């Protein structure tokens, strides 16, 4: 019912020990709080410190998961990890690990199986670039990586759904309140008819674009948007600043 | 000499709170030489926790960073952060990471170069499978390999080269004493061939195979042979009983 706003605060490979403590402070401090789930990931290392900086509020998921317990996988690291550390959540699936490590289909699906298994929150990121949207196939590119994500599934009251439009990343164009809400809706739609309403409902679908103080209210203001993915942006007291977003 | 036995832990994902701390406690109450180095990576989120405990003359490193240090690489750890922390050791290109996701030698090198840069000490793997070791190509891969770390490299002193026997792998088998040596020799040559004599004579050549207290006191003394780059090994007491039933 409710789709209870969501901002996604992801460090990437930014931040250096006295900027991040600074960041996660101000975080702290920054009353704005509401009816709003907001979740910082931070790289590996980094994760322990901010679990232990950062307060509950603020809920703590690691960009990149692996599937299985433990393993012979000299660099990676299994969720387990975080977990016994301290972290609650795991986005995977960034146009970033798809696009850079070739990461699959496949993987995604089987990480965020694992980590459902497991207890851990699930963020799915799905995403078209550019040069597909333009022959057309944000359809083929959007549905297919959500059936992935669906199909590995085992239940959503713990899932997130994140979409990420690449034409305008850092790849000069304008993405407006409208392209989100059309594929939206649309991603909302396929989500329904292949898994049922309850769950189409129930589960949270946010926005991964370029989210700044003007443009999070700009968006939100939008019908079937739940949520968030900030990245740039996010470094400053602009996530309380976007976070604020409503009505 | 100039050259100390080079022994280097490479966790994998196995890592966890209680047993990290019993392992440590453990090598720290026991006797280490100081002709010997040692040296052990594992998980991101968990290299500080090791830092933070680990008895000051214990080595620390990272098995894996992404060959930039401010950036959008989700779920990549830098070189740069590794420092921030405090970490010194790096590890690029190993075989896990090379055959079941997906990094080459320009990526390694890329890297290496970035890590020495940083003024951190790079640990390279090379390595030899199966299919190669057979055609008998596994020469021409190896020295391809050391040219392109070489190349990337140029300040040999915090640059650690580890031999991997992978045909080693699933296959029923074990590496001869003698092939290792056969590996080592060779390798050093083309170091010498292509870089210079200082290079090839002060250059560490490590084992990257298994490795245990009934092959270690054998293997060390192999001659040509620096020490090891260990898996399984250095979770338990193994890796001191080695440590010590080395001489």
């Amino acid at each position: 019912a409710p789709r209870k706003f969501f901002v996604g605060g992801n460090w990437k490979m930014n931040g250096k020990r006295k900027s991040l403590g600074e960041l996660i402070h101000t975080l702290d401090g920054a009353k704005l709080s509401a009816d709003t789930e907001v979740v910082c990931g931070a790289p590996s290392i980094y994760l322990d410190f901010a679990r232990q900086k950062l307060d509950a509020k603020i809920g703590v998921a690691a960009q990149n998961c692996y599937k299985v317990p433990k393993g012979a996988f000299t660099g990676e690291i299994s969720p387990a990890m975080i977990k016994d550390i301290g972290a609650a959540w795991v986005i995977l699936g960034h146009s970033e690990r798809r696009h850079v490590f070739g990461e699959s289909d496949e993987l995604i699906g089987q990480k965020v199986a694992h980590a459902l298994a497991e207890g851990l929150g699930v963020i799915a990121c799905i995403g078209e670039k550019l040069d597909e949207r333009e022959a057309g196939i944000t359809e083929k590119v959007v549905f297919q990586e959500t059936k992935a994500i669906a199909d590995n599934v085992k239940d959503w009251s713990k899932v997130v759904l994140a979409y990420e439009p690449v034409w305008a990343i850092g790849t000069g164009k304008t993405a407006t309140p409208q392209q989100a809400q059309e594929v939206h809706e649309k991603l909302r739609g396929w989500l329904k008819t292949h898994v049922s309403d309850a769950v189409a409902v129930q589960s949270r679908i946010i926005y991964g674009g370029s989210v700044t103080g003007g443009n999070c209210k700009e968006l939100a203001s939008q019908h079937d948007v739940d949520g968030f993915l900030v990245g740039g942006a996010s470094l400053k007291p602009e996530f309380v600043d976007i976070i604020n977003a409503k009505h």
